[PDB]
């Protein structure tokens, strides 16, 4: 925890069944390929209405993962 | 799609059962009277607590609909 | 209060005598023609200076009114 | 200019040929039907890429027009 | 309603089951100890992912309650 | 002034007679019970319209007061 | 009006008697020395409380004035 | 369209000939190497002035592309 | 970690020797009296210049602490 | 480059022929009288519509120039 | 303190040795030529990396100074 | 410099010894693996307090690097 450095990527998750779906739907695919999803932050909740009655919630989130080598989980000052 | 122009209105949807409710509750009434709801954007999630334990989620959204005559769905450059 | 949906419009009120004037001057005209002004939110206080010494305060506000049919003032969850 | 009150609407103009196009393309249709477009403010410049190489610039703007009766263009304080 | 003054506090509610949970989970504890929760406003929806698949939604909200003595619910101008 | 630390609270003041009223109406009650109001910052000017013609300006402000013991009013670097 | 270019300066006006005072108090001194104050925009309304009961409203505004030579008031496209 | 998840990257495009150039200049290189640029959003228009008279417009944009496998273009609720 | 709810307070720390000082100077006093400072967020770095050459950095931060009873550090969904 | 200090001024450029015009029209006049325009940042794109069909794009930008004496272009740490 | 009016200028300070350096490096040059620097506000902390390992922190700040004649330090309402 | 296009990534640097540490700690690891870090922008300064007295400053920054082939450093308009 001395020089742990993280990276934040932004992904947009989409689900016709809610915001908690899109959050989980997108966060999930992200992990299918990335390392250590540690946190997320929602930046927008938007959406499209197809057929006028089918919303496809589109939630944009910023997700953060550790890139630095698993190193000493320490405090050094 | 050459000169399609849209209009954005802002509506606040309210539901005691969630944010996805208010979004759908309000978006829905909006369509009862407007043309071609194409998209929406959430701007705020607020709420009132009546009886101290009854939240009435109030979600404000900006909704967008086409005003321009259905015209050539085209690309011209 | 179960599915009450509101609409927010934005108007700019102007008065040479203050911000509370423009707020009331504009909000007032808005009601001359709209239904149930319930709330307002100020977004900007700007102004022009004519003759260099005559400010015309221009206050932009977002005003909200009920569109949904007067329905049950109720809580349903 | 004592109690002149204005209204601001938001429209999204779109053009495959630029931002100044979409601004003018949308502002123009707006006037086809509204009164006294006096000003505009850009809020976003976004866009879609169809065929991957055809951008359709979408510029969202807030446009303002006078609603109050043409009245004394005056200063009263 | 003449000199009613309110106070706004900020709390972060957390739930592994959604945003509407955290909102209600946190708002609720807040009332366990405070007076007259009247309104709330969401400011952020964030979260941590433990085990990589267990999100703990963290919603930050600003909650508002009346401090001024229950006084005349009146309008005085 | 070396380690003087302050605290900022947020209060909403309300008055049917203006924004300068609500600011003073709320700031005042705040002092009835707190120590050393030193500054304030307005964050929003909102309002409700009862009877459609009775605005109750609601101004939200952040107020700051000293918590640290009255200590040396000094500069140390 | 073809190449009229303006400059915006920021000034903070202060008055113990209100926001409309500080706006006018500051805007005024600004003109004592500058050319053609044409517009202003409020950016903050803050304040200090001396004696705990004497607010000195401090309003920060951005003021705009013409620098370009009085030239053709024209439209050229 | 049920679980389509997207990724947003941010790129800065630069052109001495305009903002629509930099937008297209940068968006273009981005596609030279990425999949399915679907949308873009401008976040800043900045620039450097070399030789004092050569602006190099620098437009920062957020571009979004699909990462999820081309899957059912469907609505499922 | 199922219903852990937190509270965020805002404090301004001040030090003539830097921003990391004010952050630590203020955060520290805050703990002298509060429970479980878990996190902080900087919102502003401002300052006053006394004697014209003595800056007193004033850093405003939002600090967050747990209020809910130490309860099961668990995940429940 | 050790103690190079810059100053940022804000100017509004205007042109009936576009945003890239106003940017260049205004930036240009600014240099007619200032030293070393090094960079610019757009803050707003607004405009007035005279005759309803003559937009006068008004672009506000923040421009930055060096004030410190041309000194060692160096790195010192 | 009745009609004291201030002016805010924006300067960018730069130092290879930190943010507190650039703040002091720039604020300092500003005073070499201006009157009564009373306060400052940081707006951005940016930077360039020359040689890839030499950061030149660039901190932009808004600095405020009194322009109005030293007048009665008084409260008048 | 005609079509140089850049990419901006966001990383969070962490150090128990300051903000200038985390900035340098994170920026550094980023370069260990990326090309041409040219600039950075701070977006947040946050932090965790372990043991209540060990802050781990977490600074989030946006870093920008060139992706386009080293090409003509030129101006072409």
């Amino acid at each position: 925890m001395s020089n742990h450095t993280y990276r934040v990527i932004e992904i947009v998750g989409t689900s016709p069944d809610g915001v908690d779906a899109a959050i989980q739907n997108g966060l999930a695919r992200a992990a299918q390929t990335m390392r250590a999803l540690d946190w997320f932050e929602v930046q927008s909740i938007r959406g499209h209405l197809t057929d006028g009655t089918v919303a496809h919630f589109q939630v944009t989130m910023k997700v953060g993962f550790r890139l630095e080598d698993s190193g000493s989980g320490h405090h050094h000052h």
